[PDB]
Order: C-alpha cells, then structure tokens, then sequence
C-alpha cells in the first residue's frame, strides 16, 4: 500500500519536492490562514471537496503531533532525549505538514491547475542561472 | 487580547461524514480492532483504489490520509527508538505513540473502512443500534450484539 | 516475483487471512470433499475453471509434501529430528494447503461471490473483541 | 483421485516422460525466465490463462518448498540429517517443480501446440539409435 | 561518422554553441527538472518523442559517467590523479551533458520552435560587444 | 528516475540479460557496421526512427568516452593509474555501449520483433543443459 497524499490531486510528493523546503511558510501561518479563510467550511458538515477533506484531516493529524509533542515534554525527564522528540516533531514532520497544508490551502485559493502550474514554474525559475531568468520569481494569483 | 490555542476550533474529522467524534463514542474504545488488522483489511479491499490517482470518495480520501498519519507516527516512532539515548524515556514515547495516538487512528481506519464496506447509512445506523445494546444494563443486554455483515 | 495466489480469484491473502487455524477442516477431509464432489471434473482433461485448475495444482503440491514426509520417514535418522521435519510438513505447511483447498473448493461450491462475501462478513465478526462479538460465528451458506 | 498435472493442458505425465530428467533447466533459470517475461501477468489480478494460473501456483509451490527447506536448516540440529532433508527438497522435489515451470513457461512462450509438437518431435531424436541421432537435438524456438 | 546530435531536432551544434558555460544550470538541477516534470513519460514504455528518447539516452550516458567517477574513486590511487579524472568527468564532460539535457528538456517545455527561435535571438545578443549589448540578456519563455 | 535503456523499444535490461556479456561483438565492429549501413541516415537531419535516434546518441556517448579516454592518457602523469582509468573506460563502460550499439543496429537491421524474438530464442539455447544444447547457437539473419 504505497499511498501518495498528492496523487489524487494531480500532483506528487516528488513534485512538491521541486520547491526548496525552506520556501513553505510556517505551520502556524498555514494553520492561521486555513482558519483565516476556511474555518467555516472546514467546520461545515459537508465535505466541500477532496481538498477540504484532506486539509481537514491534515490539520487534525498535525494536531495529534502537537499533542504527542506536549505529553512528551510532560512525561519525559531526560530533556536531551525529551527534546530530541519534541523537535523531530516540530521539524522533519512539520515540513511535511507544511507542504501538505500549503498544497491544499493554496489550491483552495488559486486552483489546482494554477498551483500545479506554479510548482513547475517556480521550481524551474528558481533553478535558473539568474543571468538568464525573469527578474523576480513568480507568485500565485487568481 | 491574547487569544489563541485549542478549545474554540471546531473541526471534526467526522462531521462531513454525517458523524462526530463524540458519536462513535457509542462504541467502547477497546472494541476497535488492531491498526494492523484495519490496515490489512483496507488493503485487502481498497488498496487498488486508495492507490489510484482518482479521489474515489470522501471516504477514500479521508482514509488515504489517515492510513498515512499512522505511518508518520510509525516513523516518528522508529526514529525515536533510534535517536533517544535514555531508553526508559525512549520506550515511553515509543508507546504513547504505538498505543495512544493509535486508538484514534483505529477509529478512523474503522469508521471509514466500514462505510466503504457497508455504507455511511448502514454504518451510522450500526452505531445507534450498537449504542442501544451496550447502553443496556447487563441484566438485559442480549447474547449477540449488533454487527455489520451479510445475512 | 510477488504472487498472491488469491488475486486471480478476486481475493487477497490479507482478506483470506482472518480465517483462524481451527476454522479449516482436515487436509484429508478437504481432499476427501474434493474427490467426493469434483473428482470427475478434477480428473478430466477439461480445464474446468481457473478455480478447478488451481485446485488440481494444489491437491498436487500437497501430495509432494506427503512424499517429502514419507521419505523423510524411511531416510532421515535421528527420530527426534526426522520427526521435527515430518511435523513441519504435516502442520505449518499443512495449514496452508488447507486454506487453498478451502478457498477453492468452497468457491467451487458457493461461488467466488458468495465465498468472498462470507469472508468479508466473517472478518467483521472475528475482528470483534468477544465483549461485543455475537455468540456464534457466521457460517457459510448458499442463500 | 489421480489428477495428472498435464492432462487439462493437452499433454500428460506420460508424454512429458519423453524428455530426459536431466534436461529441464535450473529452477532458478525457470523462475528467472518467468519473471523475465510474465512477472507482470503472473502478478496481474486476472487469470491470464489456465497456463498462467498453473504457473503462478507452481511458482508458489516451489516457494513453500524453499521455506520448508530453510526452516529445516534452521531447526534440524543434527547436520547430517538436516542436510539430508535440505537436499531432497532442493533436489528431487525440485525436478518435478522443474518440469512444471518448463512445460508451462514454455507454452506461455511458444504455444501448447508447438510445445506438445516439441515433446513428440523430441522423443524421436532421443529415441533414435546413436548411430543416426543428429548432432543437435530438437529445440524450441519462437 | 560525423553525427551532430542536433540535426534530428533542427538545430546544429554551431547554433546551440553560443550558449555560454554559465548559462546552463546544474546537471543535478537538469536531471532534477527532468524527473520533476517528465519522469513518468521518461520512465514509460512509450517512446514519447524523438526528444524524449534522446533525453533518456542522455540522462543515461550521464549516469555511466557518474559511475566512471565513483569507480575512479574507489580504484584510482594517487589522489592527485584520481582527482584529475574525477574533475574532467565532473566538469568538461559535465558541461556537455548539460547542453543536451538543456536543449532537450527545454524543447520538451517550450517547443523545438520556441527553443530554436530563442537560440537564434540569444546568439544575436551574446554575439554583441557589450558596448552595444542591451543590459540584460534574452530569457526563454513560452509566448 | 529509473530509465531503462530498452523499455521504450519493447525489450528490457532484464531481457537482454539473456545474452552473455562476452557475446556482443567489438565496439569497433559495431561502429563499423553502423557506418556500413546507416552512416547516411544516422547523418540525415531527420530522426529516422526512435531506434535511429537512440543509436545516434549511443554512438556519440561512446565517443565522449573515447575522448575522456584520451585526455586521461594525456593528463594523468602516473601511468599506473592513468592506465587504470584508460582501461575501465575502454572496457567496462565499453560493454554497455556494446549492448546498446548491438540491440539498436541489430533492430535497424532485422526488426525490433525479430530482434526480440531472437533474444528469447537465444535464452533457450544458452539455458539449455550442455547435454542437449545444439552445436550452433541461434543466430540473427535477414
């Protein structure tokens, strides 16, 4: 059972890769933005879309982590070890929760097609010897 | 103000599927089968789909995504037992994951696999029904209990 | 390669899994029931169904095992060990032959459909902590 | 019941006898060639043919043997006999599995008929007095 | 024989020439962008275009070089020399793989037409003494 | 990505494995035969076929190798290792380039199908117990 969280939305993890990791914004940020412009829906009783559904669940997975996170610092003594955990959580994992929340919130905001289009676009631009590339990187717009 | 944390943030992994977290409550927690089992079953009858590039249904989607949250844990777990020095603490985390976070995964895995196998409605009905049975003082709670199947 | 002996027949090992050891009857009785009611076919030159085919093929791998045994018999020495083997054959390996012989013969008698359905519902059941399991398990029938 | 592995496929244990035991190539090679040109199908979820079905199963039978072959080597303490078994499995049982993998993979590759024709065409040669038996024996091919 | 890897695709090495070393991005990033957006195709059993074909074929010659390196690694001795080689590989030979990977991938993304046109106009530019060169060079786009 | 040289052309690295390494003839000979019957086309300005394209490129790849092979011999001072490299290039890398030039030139000459059939038809022979493997092995031709 190899499941790519991105397949069904016409994208793939390898694709989301194309963009530098440091380029996705903060879990907070993402979170705040989802609440900013989707609370309603997310909270809603009808899945409003595969995106919504995924996004919803994703917000929730992240949550369980932030919890696992807490209980750790709250039941673990060896702080080095207690922190090892508490960080790996906030790092190697967040980054994924990060792209996932971005691929979806961004789609819901500009549109799968666009989002996808964006990904290749930037990805490529970003890898272009500057001497020869549009002046300023591109950005998502409706 | 200052403002910000949990309580006050109302997103129910279960709402959009005409259920709630509170609800599945009806089912005693110790009643969900093993994550493995659940996984095993999901793969036994949805791998193909799950895997496919076609969202197949809120259920499929939710489910794919849950089948994953799990793995993320199984991975945080593994990495933990490979980077935490103090073992006692390692094994502390390694369980709280492998066990606690787990139950919740268990719920989803079930609830979704179950609808995909018998139907949101049916599934929903089951709950109310099972509820009843269970809620029933022993003194009167019957032999067989409710259960989805094919009669 | 990774061959699931069950895909062909719209089943998967994971599914056919939940069926507990005690569930399948004796290899003999399996064989027995096969010859009792499919022999003719089974013997005949007609592939009769992907099902039949597999069945023959299995009824056969089993035999080879029987011989592996009978030879480990008049050949292996240290009883204690010549016995270790004979039981592995007779048991673990056996249990497997049982499923196969079961899954097939049964389809041959109620239909991939009816069989698969059963399997699904049986699972549901068996996957249930006794606390909530109905008293008696789901028996396979023709409907 | 007396089920003949080869009856339903138009041949028969008797017929295959035409071929000398020391002629079917190595299980490996058989497996190797099967995965080389049937992995796909074999793995497919639709019997592709009684031949396919048979082959699938035979491959798997061999497999079980191999496991028995291992657990024996990992559970029989007295080498002498452990080794005694670990071979019988690996060798005699092997022959049979060998015939099977051949007769089926061969058909899958050239055609029941061709294959059957081959068997007959082979007898000949083999049964031909040395005085006149061709240098090259008959051989399957396309 | 004298094979210009570019004729097939209505280009010629002399044309593809003027593109300066610094112009092509990293072999990695090239590879990277290829897999990022042509992998599937590239992997697939479908020749997808004389373009695709070539690309695979090149993505591949490159690999062989990588290995030539990795072996010159755990095999050549006098570091100083085992290094002479590894750089030739990694550089000169690399730069070439770059063009190829570029010329193709790009056509695959803007079209022999758009690509060739670009090349022509880029030349014009780059062939110009700075004294008269417009400030910034011509970037390749989709139009 | 894992690109198989031979996938798009109906074969596969696995299949070609049938042929024993020490069987593809000399790069030279390959090149020689290519220029003997494809110089023209190869040189033409129109892909004449995916096979053509591939071959062109493979010829050229070998070429780059040869140059690396030279500059190494003209830039590595310490013979020992210079020679160490000048061979690996000229020999191992050679094998691969050898398979390629063969599989393609061969198809160009006899036909993907024929060629593929050949590969299969060859396995056989080669995998046939010495006891019965024909004197002459199978061979391509018109």
């Amino acid at each position: 059972f190899h499941i790519d969280p991105y397949k069904e939305f016409g994208a793939t993890v390898e694709l989301l890769s194309f963009l530098p990791s440091d380029f996705f914004p903060s879990v907070r940020d993402l979170l705040d933005t989802a609440a900013a412009l989707y609370r309603d829906a997310l909270e809603s009783p009808e899945h409003c879309s595969p995106h919504h559904t995924a996004l919803r669940q994703a917000i929730l997975c992240w949550g369980d982590l932030m919890t696992l996170a807490t209980w750790v610092g709250t039941n673990l003594e060896d702080p080095a070890s207690r922190d090892l955990v508490v960080s790996y959580v906030n790092t190697n994992v967040g980054l994924k929760f990060r792209q996932l929340l971005w691929f979806h919130i961004s789609c819901l905001t500009f549109g799968r097609e666009t989002v996808l289009e964006y990904l290749v676009s930037f990805g490529v631009w970003i890898r272009t010897p500057p001497a020869y590339r549009p002046p300023n990187a591109p950005i998502l717009s409706t």
